[PDB]
């Protein structure tokens, strides 16, 4: 049923727009990943961490009491310093979705308090293959078997991410489709505490329509990708939801627990 109209021209130039601001925001875009992750690049390969000596060699080779602390709770650290790196490109991302700056500040800083960590999620998949994930914008690549490995309450935390990965992978998505689909789920208008929700469903509604006309031209080999992409923004609702219970339990046993008080200010009412 798909037109050249101006109505189709204007999703097209919204898509475009997302992708160039979404290379300006994230170092490490998909394409870059998967050529590291397949060897094709033309860089040096990332040091590979898949047992305690290799993460040992990897502290080394990678470039005050928290070095003391036992190797779980330094990857668990490092994995909550990605976390607030990554609100800052994602911040800086949500600004350029147009629209958004003109948004109650407010409202704003709610888009991105309840959307970072779906977006997180969304974004470690393209990082991720069935074997592991890379770290420190692909200077290293730490393997999911190694992760499982850690000593509970933390040999758990990755699986929900992997098993999600793995499915969410299998749709294919490059770099110009997530711009689309990561600013959908910033611009959701059901987060608790907006103040003025009809701009940002009136946005949102606007990007779903850029999303659904990037994914039949993008990808002629599926007719579902638009449905299915809409149940994985359901999904990730349910990993983060699943993550906060896991804080919980770690909390409870390991109550020694320090969490970056960016994430404590953002955790505070997620559920
Ligand atoms: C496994 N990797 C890749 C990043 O993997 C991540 C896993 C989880 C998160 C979410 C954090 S962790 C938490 O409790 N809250 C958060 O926002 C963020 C990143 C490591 C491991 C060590 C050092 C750096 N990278």
């Amino acid at each position: 049923s798909m037109q050249l109209n101006p109505e189709s021209a204007d999703l097209r130039a919204l898509a475009k727009h997302l992708y160039d601001s979404y290379i300006k925001s994230f170092p490490l875009t998909k394409a870059k990943a998967r050529a590291i992750l397949t060897g094709k690049t033309t860089d040096k390969s990332p040091f590979v961490i898949y047992d305690m000596n290799s993460l040992m060699m990897g502290e080394d080779k990678i470039k005050l009491q928290e070095q003391s602390k036992e190797v779980a709770i330094r990857i668990f650290q490092g994995c909550q310093f990605r976390s607030v790196e990554a609100v800052q490109e994602i911040t800086e991302y949500a600004k350029s979705i147009p629209g958004f700056v003109n948004l109650d500040l407010n409202d704003q800083v709610t888009l991105l308090k309840y959307g970072v960590h779906e977006i997180i999620y969304t974004m470690l998949a393209s990082l991720m293959n069935k074997d592991g994930v890379l770290i420190s914008e692909g200077q290293g690549f730490m393997t999911r078997e190694f992760l499982k490995s850690l000593r509970k309450p933390f040999g758990d935390f990755m699986e929900p991410k992997f098993e999600f990965a793995v499915k969410f992978n299998a749709l294919e998505l490059d770099d110009s489709d997530l711009a689309i689909f990561i600013a959908v789920i910033i611009l959701s208008g059901d987060r608790p505490g907006l103040l003025n929700v009809k701009p940002i469903e009136d946005i949102q509604d606007n990007l779903l329509q850029a999303l659904e006309l990037q994914l039949k031209l993008n990808h002629p080999e599926s007719s579902q990708l638009f449905a299915k992409l809409l149940q994985k923004m359901t999904d990730l609702r349910q990993i983060v939801t699943e993550h906060v219970q896991l804080l919980q339990v770690i909390k409870k046993t390991e109550t020694d627990m320090s969490l970056h008080p960016l994430l404590q200010e953002i955790y505070k009412d997620l559920y």
